[PDB]
């Protein structure tokens, strides 16, 4: 591997999890966890700015955009590069989930955050006032530091 | 400036507080932090390999130490690039304290560890097996992971 991180996320209410990234390759960044607590159904999944925790997920800042491109789904072109598209909970509130991302590399991320939303991402296709902007996600439901582990 | 991060610290015990760091030049990163629930008298504080905490503050590994220098205290050049010496907690237990550090950058320390200590750094001084290795500080009270924070 080429650099390994560690997200343990949480938030105002029952939702946790942990989600590690690792960098196979200098093109492929696996990053897979468990997140529970949440609601059955897609909820939003992206990297945001910052790390900065002291007003919760509100001092995260927005998705991920170095090259200032809108708002889309993982496999767009045109994506915010924390752009992670969606995650899905059973109906135990349970979102086991494995993906492997070509856009984002661990050493970009390390000291920000990963948050998960209170719903789905729309992948920018949704055609409302936020999809070009947030995917129309609703709300930080955690966050997480992504924070350098030995792997 | 040339970066921003923060640091949220907690442990098992009544050990918490915030610490920010700003890179104001390229010589020097201020740090200025709070930090409650101490015994009063001097804690070593370090910057720790990995902000992992999925084990506590057990999984941060050692003093980040990227040129495989000795412990010592910030105004030392045999230092690791983690060493930050003590800080002084008041008959209240409130440690708050400000340096500028001219060896750690802010792009060094995000994604790592920010670390308190039981006891006193001896800064190498103490002739102890430990002092060159750790500055025989004891057991770690609390850590927080140092995140990005907003530059402007
Ligand atoms: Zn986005
Ligand atoms: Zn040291």
């Amino acid at each position: 591997n080429l650099g390994a991180a560690v997200a343990i996320l949480g938030g105002p209410g029952t939702v946790q999890g942990v989600v590690r990234f690792l960098q196979l390759t200098p093109e492929r960044c696996l990053i897979e966890g468990t997140i529970d607590g949440l609601e059955p159904g897609l909820h939003g999944l992206h990297v945001h700015q910052y790390g900065d925790l002291t007003n919760n997920c509100n001092s995260c800042g927005n998705h991920f955009n170095p090259d200032g491109a809108s708002h889309g789904g993982p496999q767009d072109s045109d994506r915010h590069r924390g752009d992670l598209g969606n995650v899905r909970a059973d109906a135990d509130g349970r979102a086991i989930f494995r993906m492997e991302d070509e856009q984002l590399k661990v050493w970009d991320v390390i000291g920000r955050s990963l948050i998960i939303d209170e719903g789905e991402d729309d992948l920018g296709r949704g055609g409302h006032p936020l999809s070009k902007i947030t995917g129309n996600s609703g709300e930080r439901l955690a966050c997480g530091i992504i924070a350098r582990s030995a792997g």
